[PDB]
């Protein structure tokens, strides 16, 4: 079978059933590097796909771009063609103070400050990841040797106003998110990101498994730009961290 | 020194307890109890029956909550203005999924917040989830007991008749918005219903506090057989061994 | 044949339609022996169930627990068992200055706070009582002698946060709530209590009869925390509204 | 002292008063007015025609609303700026329970909110409620007429049309919201709809204003959908006695 | 044949009219009519004055809608069901941006839905939007007057005062929700309050009806200066003659 | 050196530029740069990749935006940060109206809000709404390039899937929002689908920024989901030279 966007097949895939799926179209080849035998399969748009071997069973490795609508997009058709499980890497903004930058993060839960989730599910529906990839998520960055908090993440639509960003063109923040970085905190989130309240509440309401583990890059409270040694050596553990969640999923 | 409103104890009185086990029904407190060391009575006040006892030499509280998320928020609060941390809900529900047998243990990842409290903590946004360590830890307290353990999401609803979409009632009416709610819940791969756990989890993840939920199926929406009393009786009993257990892994 | 929570049948009733419900199980004997032969018939969890007799009727009087779903689960078991008019008995805090510890408030309608009204009606439809449960609550109260008031109550899921009380663990209020006392003060709110939405609404959208009085043992002007007699001025008080509903 | 921005009256040109009746048809205001004592016409500009009277010695403003919540606020804010504090609606409306009968009268207990101003007033969590007194003032001015009377909720809509069920109409759709809804009101047993009941009662209930609402019956919509002299004279005379009642 | 419940007029009186200027006050629908050939007086019933008149030997119907979406919802649903089928909204309003003056004239973009009503014909994500034939043909009209036109959002209220965050009221009091939304709607570029133009925007353009809005500015919550009776006469007969003639130009 | 966080240009990259065309796919960005003069390759990260270049002697900035409010909102935000006012959206979309064509073009006046993005700049009563200048520009230019043009609304939706009402999916479900809706906007007279508009015209009208779409029909839901190639190749290749001929207009 075909699909609408993503440019690939069922025969392409092997009988993949797990994909890990970066936010980063370039991520897509450094994870799929990991694994054994890589092979690009294609790319359009935000979507590049490759597919490898992980302990003899295939995986695929496809890019969500930015936002929950790109990401529903590839986790609806990656699923037409018989992905069931998936592992969401990326990078994130901690809000919390002992939260450090080079820290990961397992989300247990998502606040849903997203749009597409309420495509899937009503509202009081929880966005949480499947239980088997969270424990596989935090033992593989447990094990390489990293910073590991569990906890709420905020998955925005934005990231300006919705991030309460305000060194913006206009600087101003709208009511319902005036004041909303310092709730948040109040309220234990660690960090924020864009994709999982869409990831998390698709694949919990459609017979899905979904994890989503992060290295922390910036810290709200400190600056908002990374530097560079620091930036590198996070997101290359990251990409090792998911590759071993992935072989702790596999049966 | 305060003695707190509703609940009736000091701190003092709980001796230096940092978790709680909160089961539903005052009569199970005791019950609870009884499996530690030392059980004692504190006090009785409407649907609030407190006990202390000891686990592996560490103080730690029964306390029951009654039925609905305003009791429960009220027992969380002034519990833990007395220091407890971490709460352990124990508890029935009924199954929804034609997989989940009468005798299985669910432990909740998150919850459907079919509730009011649970607003008074934080918007409906916020996800109603379970810190990570309990729900590991009820997990592997089920599991060890012998138990089939189901992990996955919970409709936690303000009423036992409408919004479970019971129509066996005095008006036989089901608002709009429950109207085909249970297939709904069904298709989207929710286990259970009860009413407690949005309010309980979704208070304590935005409030610093550790918190969790298991729950013996004693009845399944799907399966029309009656369960069976020896059964029944056993997933009770096995529920509260598995709760303390739980609490175990959690002070370890 | 037995409700599935009260643990009584419809014999165990003697023909009564009508239910004082407070919200102590404790509460519901003293209320019982206001009346002429009272006997128990259950108590299970926060429902302790009693028959008595008014000026020759049978009456029941049943706890409802904290809360709109315990309490909806009382009013529905009732109801199932022949129950149709409804007469709530409890204790509240004022939030306007003019109205005094001891003062007793018949609720002419609720602010929806709970989330129970919601299973029951949307948003929208009003919490509102029968209009001769709320005559024979504001008569019964006056004749006794108490100061009445009538206006509206605000009805919450929780007694901390949805009351802004701050002297909490956390000592913080969601957005929702923040600011929400002064709100109701402003917009001539007499109280909070934690049942009235729930059980207005439920019975006025399923063809019951209920109301509420209760009497106030704070005032939250004056402090956040409260400290035996507005109690029993109040139950005497619904039993005489439980006699001017017979028929 | 000031002229009000749309009524066109001082303070002083009320004599004192501090009730009002306010029906929603400017023609009905001199009706109702010659019921009381020396009516006199104070002004009338767009839908709103303002007369003062005396009921019993004292001072009573007749002032008509318009249709809807929005120039129904404008009436009740303007009049309460020049010392009015109680507000009677008196009106028509369409029953929605087979029980209730062309003719019959209703007071509102309480308004299903389905309408747009009392939400500048009150979140809809906050009851559309009447003040007691005047919901018992015109129960008895309501049974002492001879009418056959009803205490219920009232739906209250912003439209006539789609927001009232009605199909017989241009496009001869409702929008989702209320679609099957005349069924849902008659089942948790709402009496009526009519249109202006939610805006007055929730702002007055959170104003420090009192106010409740009677209407006679015009149509029963489990009959048809499409709609009355005698019903509107009962009606009036009914609330001119309700309003000598809160003035006792 | 049948005569509409409202409106009191009948399909045979409108003279096979498929468009209608629709002011608010009843007041000025003579006025408007007269601008025309051969105005016709047809009824008066509570806030709804009906004429006719002749534009370029096409008829007109020229009818009041009171203020507010409810009694506006009523006129135009009773006129389409007689036949009509573009709705031409004329007045003259406040403006809340400092560089909109007195004189100026503004055509509605779309509105802020600030009222009821326009949710009993779509819910609230559906843009309260005219219909672009109707929209070009009021800015060009108002644009050869001579007058300076902005073309922009309308905030649409369903009051007069707390919903505009007015504080010179009886109360002093501002509901939550609108304290600070003057500011707010400024910060976003809003040009204006009025009362009517969410309902009628929202209702036409769900129901396959073409409307549009136009309105002089009468006042300006941000300028000093207070306008003389001169501007403001001159002002109010402009935005009359730019409604016919917008009239003229979507007549076919 | 002015810089932002995702795009990876500076405010000198763009010479200059106060007007950007945005299209959804970043392959089709060379492609209408190539349309104007000395087109220039600044950068491509993500989703987006941009151009310069001259239209008219005035220089122009293209930047793709990705599929999605989300990311859109990124594209727009970091392109205002560098200077840019003006915002030209053109793309592909799915017609629901039988009387709309594939080939034909649809030029937005307004959309239904069916994403959550939008919400983040203005509350939902907020209508999504073009700039008149761009719409009017847009229409000329698509009308002058002999398409057959519609005028009206556009439901914009955070999913391609269940929010556009489609069942031929992995689940076969959609939520009960969005079950039968796209009857409801088909009888409401909405045109057409995509998935970026509602975010981008809100966004732009609440920060003072001038924006639009342009969209050629290359399905219909009414008939299949699988274009004609021909068809398709024409359609698109229409509506870059259409979005570059808006631009013209906007500049002059
Ligand atoms: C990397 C990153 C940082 C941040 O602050 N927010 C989001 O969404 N992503
Ligand atoms: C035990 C039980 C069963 C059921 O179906 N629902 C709730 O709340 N509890
Ligand atoms: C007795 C009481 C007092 C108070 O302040 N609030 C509630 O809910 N109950
Ligand atoms: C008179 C009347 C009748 C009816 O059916 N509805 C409304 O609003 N008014
Ligand atoms: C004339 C005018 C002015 C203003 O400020 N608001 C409304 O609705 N109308
Ligand atoms: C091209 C296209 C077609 C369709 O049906 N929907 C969206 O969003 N885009
Ligand atoms: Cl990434
Ligand atoms: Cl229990
Ligand atoms: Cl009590
Ligand atoms: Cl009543
Ligand atoms: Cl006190
Ligand atoms: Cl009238
Ligand atoms: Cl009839
Ligand atoms: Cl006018
Ligand atoms: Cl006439
Ligand atoms: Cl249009
Ligand atoms: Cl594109
Ligand atoms: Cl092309
Ligand atoms: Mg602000
Ligand atoms: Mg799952
Ligand atoms: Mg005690
Ligand atoms: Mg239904
Ligand atoms: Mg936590
Ligand atoms: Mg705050
Ligand atoms: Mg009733
Ligand atoms: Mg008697
Ligand atoms: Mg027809
Ligand atoms: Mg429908
Ligand atoms: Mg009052
Ligand atoms: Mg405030
Ligand atoms: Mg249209
Ligand atoms: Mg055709
Ligand atoms: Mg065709
Ligand atoms: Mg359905
Ligand atoms: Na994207
Ligand atoms: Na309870
Ligand atoms: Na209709
Ligand atoms: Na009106």
């Amino acid at each position: 079978k075909t699909v609408f966007h993503l440019g690939v097949t069922e025969a392409d895939l092997n009988g993949a059933t797990l994909a890990i799926i970066p936010g980063d179209p370039a991520r897509v080849q450094k994870i799929a590097e990991l694994m054994d035998n890589p092979v690009f399969l294609a790319s359009h748009r935000e979507y590049t796909v490759y597919r490898a071997e992980l302990d003899g069973q295939s995986v695929v490795v496809c890019s969500t771009g930015i936002g929950g609508p790109s990401t529903s997009i590839a986790v609806e058709e990656l699923a037409q063609l018989g992905v069931r499980t998936f592992l969401r890497v990326g990078t994130t903004g901690a809000i919390q103070p002992h939260v450090n930058v080079g820290d990961m993060i397992v989300t247990t839960g998502s606040v849903r400050l997203d749009g597409a989730s309420l495509h899937f599910a009503p509202m009081e529906f929880p966005a949480v990841p499947d239980f088997d990839v969270a424990t596989a998520m935090k033992a593989a960055a447990q094990e390489s040797g990293a910073t590991v908090h569990m906890g709420v993440t905020a998955s925005s639509d934005t990231f300006y106003p919705g991030q309460e960003r305000y060194d913006t063109f206009t600087g101003r923040v709208v009511r319902r998110f005036q004041g909303s970085m310092k709730e948040w905190q109040d309220m234990g989130v660690l960090n924020f990101e864009m994709e999982s309240a869409t990831l998390l509440t698709m694949c919990a309401s459609s017979g899905l498994k979904a994890g989503c583990v992060a290295g922390v890059i910036i810290n709200r409270t400190q600056k908002e730009i990374p530097d560079h040694a620091t930036l590198k050596e996070t997101e290359a553990r990251s990409i090792k961290v998911v590759v071993e969640a992935a072989r702790k999923m596999l049966k």
